[PDB]
């Protein structure tokens, strides 16, 4: 099952599950302070993932970054 | 499952989820502001993705970038 | 399972779910406005799709683009 | 399962799928005017797919081109 | 399962299927005119596939070339 | 979902021998294959080894032999 | 199941990991020192993993570096 | 299920078949003359296979030859 | 199931197996002099492993070196 | 579907020892190999390691390596 | 299943099997000379292997060598 690995840029970076199932709602917010790695599962409860704030992002897909 | 990744290059991007089954229509709509990245799985209550708004996208299948 | 990748290159895009089985018919059309995508999956109730209008499209075997 | 894209080149291509099981026959065949591009599994009704007219075709194995 | 690629180069190009078992002999012809394109899957009935005539071939193993 | 061998006949009169799967090892089927027609055969639950006699031109996952007649 | 690797590059690295299920919260706290590397799986009991402290991190996705506050 | 690939370069290459299970002994051997190719699987009773005679040998692992 | 390569770079090297499960200790310390090597499995009782003291590691994702 | 090796003796007299699968470990059986003849042997429900002894040449998919006498 | 190659460099090499489960001890040490190959699975009943004494390994992640004593 796949993961992303996020490292926050700057302070209050949230990495956001959301709900797997008929309903999407938020769930849960791990914040991330500066230099801080999360390094998060898809998982039977979560099935997607938002990050707000600045942080650099790997997927299987490649890198991205996210802005604040 | 695979999962796509979209950045919104722009506010009020709109991530949708259309039901799986014998039925087709929206189930849920993730608005993105910009420089928030939303990383999404197919999943069993969602068997197509349909973005709007300026966005870049990662699939497996390489980079594509919706527009306004 | 597979999906498809489907960028509208002009407005009124058709993206055309065909069903699953003995029967065969289009069960939905999606209509995708110019800049809008849509990625879509290979399902219990669609076993080919088909793109009517000017679009770019990937799959596992690479780009190919659609006419009008 | 595996897929074929199917673009036609002219108006009037058929993309036809043949009959999984014991015995084989067309059982649909779908018309594609120029331009117009159909994605096609193989199915638990369809193990085999013949395409008539002029058609840009990929599958896995690589690209080829129906006159 | 594995499929071959058959593109008739002359008329009258059979490609013939067959029987899977203890018994093996021919269960289906299908013939294919000049230019036509044959998609064809090894299947719970077909464990061999025979070409005749001229044909540009492909498999997961390559390119081949029958001729008549 | 077997694996398969492409055998095309550089000549006429090639035979693609079909060995029998389990205990018991003979041949089962021989399929005659005249000059330059193809036949693509997998491994079965019936076939474990495939001989080939004759002059041919043979693709595997494991790349291109070819038989001398 | 994947694992991901991590190097501690100074003293009281924190390797942290979150619940699986519904509920998310830290079950276990593993302190490295510097120089010494933990190799971890996700698990049923593990589903994300927190990197707190200046370490070198190896997944199947590439290198990155958590750095300290 | 695994296959070799063998070529005689000589006449009567013997291509022998060991029994799969607690005891080892041949249960087959399939000569061949030269030029003719054998191509055969690892089975439920055959878990190793020997040969004998000057042979071209394909495997997984790549060319091999046998001295005769 | 995934494995580690240890090679001890000097004696009493520690490679340090932790219980999988709800909890977490160590449950077994394997100890390497120089030059020794270890190649250790994830398993139902072991899903990590800590290793103390210079060593040179290789994993699926590839070379990593511990410092004493 | 299990892993095979590759050995090819180099001289006459080369012995392919299969060691018994499971809680206990002894030989089972060695396969005597004469200078030039190939041997492929997978592992198998009774042997779960393959010693080769003698000069050889041998394939796995980790690559060659040679035993010597 | 995964398996390792060792080649011993001189007499009297050891590869060793440690049982898998949640007991962890030695259940075999077998003993090389210079020149024989072992080609070693894990297994049901062996989780994690030690080498000691000069050998060229060769596993999945590549080659390392273990040095003697
Ligand atoms: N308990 C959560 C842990 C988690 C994994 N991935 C996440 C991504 C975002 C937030 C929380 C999570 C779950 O199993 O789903
Ligand atoms: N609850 C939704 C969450 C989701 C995943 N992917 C999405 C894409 C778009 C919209 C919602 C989603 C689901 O499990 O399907
Ligand atoms: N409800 C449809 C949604 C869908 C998936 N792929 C499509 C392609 C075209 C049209 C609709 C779809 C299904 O699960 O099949
Ligand atoms: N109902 C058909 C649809 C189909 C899939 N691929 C095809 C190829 C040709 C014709 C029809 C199809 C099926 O599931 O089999
Ligand atoms: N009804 C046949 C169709 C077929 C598949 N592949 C073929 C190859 C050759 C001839 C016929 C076929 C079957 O399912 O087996
Ligand atoms: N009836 C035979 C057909 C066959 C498949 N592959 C072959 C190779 C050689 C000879 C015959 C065959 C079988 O199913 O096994
Ligand atoms: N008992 C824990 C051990 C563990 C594995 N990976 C981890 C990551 C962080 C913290 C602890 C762990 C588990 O099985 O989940
Ligand atoms: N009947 C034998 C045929 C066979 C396959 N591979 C072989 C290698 C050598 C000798 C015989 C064979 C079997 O199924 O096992
Ligand atoms: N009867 C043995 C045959 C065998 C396979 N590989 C071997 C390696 C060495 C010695 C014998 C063998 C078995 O099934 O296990
Ligand atoms: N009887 C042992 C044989 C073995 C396999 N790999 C090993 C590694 C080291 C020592 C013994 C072994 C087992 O099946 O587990
Ligand atoms: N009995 C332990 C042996 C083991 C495997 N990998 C390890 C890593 C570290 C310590 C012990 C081990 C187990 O099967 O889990």
């Amino acid at each position: 099952s796949d993961f992303v690995v996020i490292k926050a840029l700057e302070d209050g970076v949230n990495v956001i599950g959301l709900t797997r199932g008929a309903d999407t709602r938020f769930h849960h917010s791990e914040k991330l302070d500066k230099g801080e790695v999360l390094i998060a599962q898809f998982t039977e409860h979560t099935s997607a993932i938002k990050v707000r704030g600045k942080a650099y992002i790997q997927t299987r897909h490649g890198v991205i970054e996210s802005e604040g």
